[PDB]
DNA sequence: TAACCGCCAAGGGGATTACTCCCTAGTCTCCAGGCACGTGTTTTTTTTTTTTTTTTTTTTTTTTTTTTTCCTTTTTTTTTTTTTTTT
């Protein structure tokens, strides 16, 4: 679960990542509720147990 | 201290004259090795076919039967309608 935490944790910094730069090329600012998609890790756990 | 000079003495052999003789210069005449020409048979090069190992590819993995569980997309870009602001 560890690794699986790894992993999903990557995801959900690759998507949080993503997310502000294609918010952050317009010169404007970004909500950090909704830069991070809660279904990832969530969704990841439930699909691999 | 003996080179050098002067003086004297002795002898040895190269120069000279003559006689001889014998070996080569010259001239035919026969014939045979020396040389010009042709070429070879080994030597190197190139192909040719095989050999031998390595590497890659491909295919395979006893049969029958009975229950659940999860999934059977998803984000990401483009479009299109809606709402708000301005003159």
């Amino acid at each position: 679960l560890a690794f699986l935490f790894r992993g999903l944790f990557k995801n959900l910094m690759k998507e949080v990542r993503m997310y502000t730069q294609k918010f952050i090329d317009r010169g404007k600012d970004f909500n950090l509720e909704l830069a991070i998609k809660t279904n990832i890790i969530t969704d990841g756990l439930r699909y691999s147990l």
